[PDB]
């Protein structure tokens, strides 16, 4: 959905005062036929008839002015009515596939002029909203509550999966014995589960102001998944990786590829065909999550950690003289590396 | 439902053309006679009257048609619309258990033709479809999303304690404490939870394209208990069982057989007359369900373990030399059994 | 709400084929008054003009027959309508609290026969049921599914804190460092818990049919909860309890107590004024809650462990030889108490 | 929202009687003008024409009346119908904001008089409450009732991490390993969450006798978190503070500060510019929140523990002879606290 288009749909969005009308005019099954220019004057050849209002825009003033045939032209900021009653007359040999004279003169004149113009359906109460060549049908806000609630309950129940996916990890990283499968099948829950935000999110834009909780609800849900699985693919990945080539693996896996096992374990540099094998290769963490997320060690010096210990595993049996050999590492540090770590494998080995 | 009729209800589920038209005509209460047939003139003796009109299909076409009296004849496909304002004049003499000129039409039609009919009620709003001779009521989506949802929630019910039994009877497990009881209240709640799946799925597929998150909640909340319950019942019948057999337990008591503690203790090969003796057998899992999920075996070789050790509490006393003595078991594998076991062993009791 | 006429209401629940119908007629805002009587003769008074049908009932004939004004006699079992198009005609001296004449008509109606009779609002689209001196007022669907769908969410945050109180309980249990204060706090809760399931019991009733998914959450919710109650009554009171005087004391406060931390402290045997002082009040569990549900110990013979030993703190220190001298504890159940007591102790203190 | 407004404001809330009488008014598309006041003899000149009625007030007298022409005058306390199809002819030099009679007639009134007047537009089905210089727009239940259930799930998801926080802060702070970013990010959850409680007021507010189930829900999601979050700022400021300090700290946040992490630390008392600096500074707790929670000693006599012994760290490394030089701990609570911190260190560390 284009951005510029994005930008009209939300001029009827509730929580606006256009919307109010609308809604209003099809609680009372008129139909309405609206022209959206800056102006007027531009246009004059298309806007016949009707009254000139040239007044303030509200939406009981709109909802009274839709009681009459014809179209309203409005102000593109929704701060003007200028005409009632009027008579729009695009031209005719421009290409329509709706049927009826309103939609069908919506549409046409949304093509001629370049502008916004909104047809609402007077006994089947839809709003189409029209602009240049695009036709956005608008949701009602129950059906879209309804679509963004099922949306979040499906975010909990993969979400949950996601938690215990990475609980069982993290046994399997602090005692070294770490497939391949047990890492693919954890990265390939986040990007379902990243997934399903990416679909949901016009949606939630759609709603407007009314979609203020429901963006906190994906926010509480799902805002360190991202960094967790940059992390597990920094210290899963064949080879070293910058963090901005993990988060670009992040990003293809959301949108553009597809998160199968074998997908995911050749993007992640292992050489494999088919899905059983994964169960056979064994790989060691590098370490940065537990670095960045239980040591508070920042990326840059966890480089430094990892390019001297090359697995976790190492770094958890370095004293904290050895670990303060490492560029970047003081006492305070390298006690922090040396304890959360001994603490993990206490309380959940 | 049969499947033939299962195909033809899709025809008219939530994201279809022609159900979004049927929604229109609903909403502005016209009512509505629908016949579907591929060629016209084969039917030529029951359709009279009316506009010939061989066009293309739409929602607004059918929508405007259906302000006229009489029926509308459509392609099969739904991709035509041949005729409007016709007469139907099925064979009189045809039972029909129906009310109402128009439904009575519609059943009498359906069943001499083999055709589908759709009515739709001007005044109640209800879509009635007839095929051959069977008669679906549409649900309204509102209605099926509120079933679906509620049953969500109770899986999410039923899951949780289905963890909590399981979670408890790995602890016995591991102690070799474990009864029939355990087990068979363990497997009863699976086969309970299993059961609701199945009788939510019409509701799901009635949905159609609006279906698709409830689908995934589903996926998410169950996709792993059918392999866990058929683990458990080979790693707790009498005697040896094929996963195949064991499958095919599973099936029955979803379908037809009734999950009762006596019932799955007999299917499962212990002679129990009265429930409360399910509290006195004693029980050793065979370790099926460790090898496969936790040290990675595969099915396959798992056969061999058990044949070899007999129980999971052999297993767990196994040194890893004596492990490779498995036809299929090397160094890896043997590792493996061995480490997860006593892994889970520490961490969990 | 008395027995007599929750059978009434059944009558009109959702489901029901004469629901059904007064929904139908709702829709389409007819209005309706509906006579339910099992001999029309006995009534040849009440009754007055009209016409007589004596035909099988069906929803789209009520439905067609509430197009005439009037009202219709159906007898009681919903199977036969006898009259449509009468005029009633009950004695005009019988006090009634109704404005308007099709609902004073019912009241006067129901209180002279001792019948049902349903009056449906022609414009606001409610359902009263009267029947003898009670009036009853049918919730919509929506309505009742909002209701207990909102209990049913409350339902799983009591039920949260409720085994979050239970498991910190176990552990001071297992600990002999057990206050009244934390006994009183656990068991409040789950009166409380009880307490929101017997308020939604009549929405869980008017829903008919359309409840049954409601029930089967509150039954996962819940079901285990009342013996849980009742055993830790069994262990912390004042002093010996039969389960019998404990299923009491739950019922009570359930319904006719309010459980404040006092009142259930002084019910459970102990002497405290002010709800500080519960903190002060040392108390040892008895041990039946841990007999029967963690070592499978019937009540009956659970009384002789308890009369012998006293305090699960000293079962917990019996040896295996000391369990088998009491009375009904053989080497099976000896070894069940002995090995789970410590099982409990070593994982979870 | 003031005070004597949210007063008027439950006059129509759902469950009131008046409330029914609109809801039946709006569903009948009748309009309505009512008129609130306690003695229509001051407000003779603003009322003209109808009938005088003084009668008693019921939903259905009211339903009825609405189906004449003008307004309608109550008593204020909704007892009486003094007046109907009356001609209200409030000052017309005063300034409205509304277009249609109806509408500028309830908002001159409202004005002029200090009185409510509810206008319930004919077509549009909005019920406005004018009071004052005050215009309330009624929300309709299943409006409010959505956003009360969208506010709750959002409540869970924001409680879920608080508890994941807090958990990971205790293990933290019995391990003596905590920093300030720790604390800072568990105050700021429960701050947030606090404040969705705040905002979520009035909608239940609104609801009225409808928004039990919700009040409830909010309380067993919320009820503990104040409490804690004080004694978090007890354990943590930079210096000692008082209870009530603590807790007005606690107010502001939740009002009228944003709990950004660098203002939560610097209202604690530490010097810090910017958020990374968080991730360096050690801190420990003061003791209070595991004396109140866990050892169940008075706030009062926590004082004195904290004053003598500074910090959790030591009170745990203190014997009960130590403990008891304490003013005010004696052998009980000297064990409470020495065996509570040492099984809690024991079990999560
Ligand atoms: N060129 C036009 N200019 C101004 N108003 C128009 C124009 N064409 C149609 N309308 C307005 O739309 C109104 C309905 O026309 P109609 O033929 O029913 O179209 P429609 O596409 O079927 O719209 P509805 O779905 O019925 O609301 C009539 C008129 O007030
Ligand atoms: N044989 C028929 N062929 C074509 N159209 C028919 C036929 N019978 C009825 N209709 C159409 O149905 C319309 C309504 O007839 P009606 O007697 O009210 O039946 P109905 O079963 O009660 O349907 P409604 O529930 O009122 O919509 C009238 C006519 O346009
Ligand atoms: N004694 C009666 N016997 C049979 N039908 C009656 C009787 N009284 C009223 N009705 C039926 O009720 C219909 C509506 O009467 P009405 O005065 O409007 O009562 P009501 O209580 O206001 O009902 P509504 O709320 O309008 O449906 C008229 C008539 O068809
Ligand atoms: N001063 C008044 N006193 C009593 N009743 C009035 C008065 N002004 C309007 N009404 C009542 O309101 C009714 C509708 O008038 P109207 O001009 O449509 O106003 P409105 O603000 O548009 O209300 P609606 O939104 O249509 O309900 C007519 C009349 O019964
Ligand atoms: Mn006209
Ligand atoms: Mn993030
Ligand atoms: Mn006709
Ligand atoms: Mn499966
Ligand atoms: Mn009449
Ligand atoms: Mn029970
Ligand atoms: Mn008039
Ligand atoms: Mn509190």
């Amino acid at each position: 959905v284009p951005q510029e288009l994005i930008e009209k749909i939300k001029l009827i969005s509730p929580g606006t005062e256009l919307r109010k009308a609308l809604d209003d005019i099809i609680n009372a099954n008129f139909g309405a036929l609206i022209f959206l220019v800056d102006d007027p004057k531009k246009y004059e050849d298309v806007i016949q008839g009707g009254f000139w209002l040239d007044t303030d825009f509200s939406a009981e003033k709109l909802y009274e002015l839709s009681k009459m045939d014809g179209a309203i032209v409005l102000s593109e900021d929704i701060t003007k009515i200028y005409y009632a009653n009027v008579h729009l007359v695009p031209d005719p040999t421009i290409p329509t596939g709706e049927t009826g004279t309103r939609h069908r003169t919506a549409e046409r004149l949304a093509k001629q002029t370049g502008k916004v113009v909104i047809a609402v359906s007077r006994r089947r109460n839809i709003i189409s909203l029209y602009y240049k060549n695009y036709k956005y049908v608008v949701n009602q806000v129950d059906f879209l509550i309804s679509k963004v609630t099922q949306a979040i309950s499906t975010l909990e129940k993969y979400k949950d999966n996601f938690n215990k996916l990475l609980s069982e990890l993290e046994v399997l990283e602090l005692e070294n014995r770490v497939t391949l499968a047990d890492v693919v099948r954890t990265l390939a829950k986040g990007f379902e589960l990243l997934r399903i935000v990416e679909e949901i999110r016009p949606y939630i834009v759609e709603l407007g102001e009314e979609g203020r909780l429901a963006r906190m609800q994906l926010r509480e849900l799902t805002e360190d998944v991202d960094d967790l699985l940059v992390l597990l693919i920094m210290d899963y990945s064949s080879e070293e990786v910058e963090e901005e080539t993990a988060q670009n693996i992040l990003q293809d896996f959301i949108t553009r590829r597809e998160p199968s096992p074998i997908s995911i374990s050749r993007v992640l540099g292992y050489d494999v065909q088919q899905a059983a094998q994964l169960d056979d290769v064994l790989v060691s963490a590098r370490g940065y999550r537990l670095l960045k997320t239980v040591a508070r060690i920042p990326l840059s010096i966890g480089y430094n950690v990892v390019r001297m210990f090359k697995t976790l595993d190492q770094i958890s049996k370095a004293s904290v003289e050895d670990l303060k050999k490492v560029e970047g590492i003081g006492e305070k540090r390298a006690r922090a590396i040396s304890e959360s770590i001994s603490s993990l494998k206490h309380r959940k080995t």
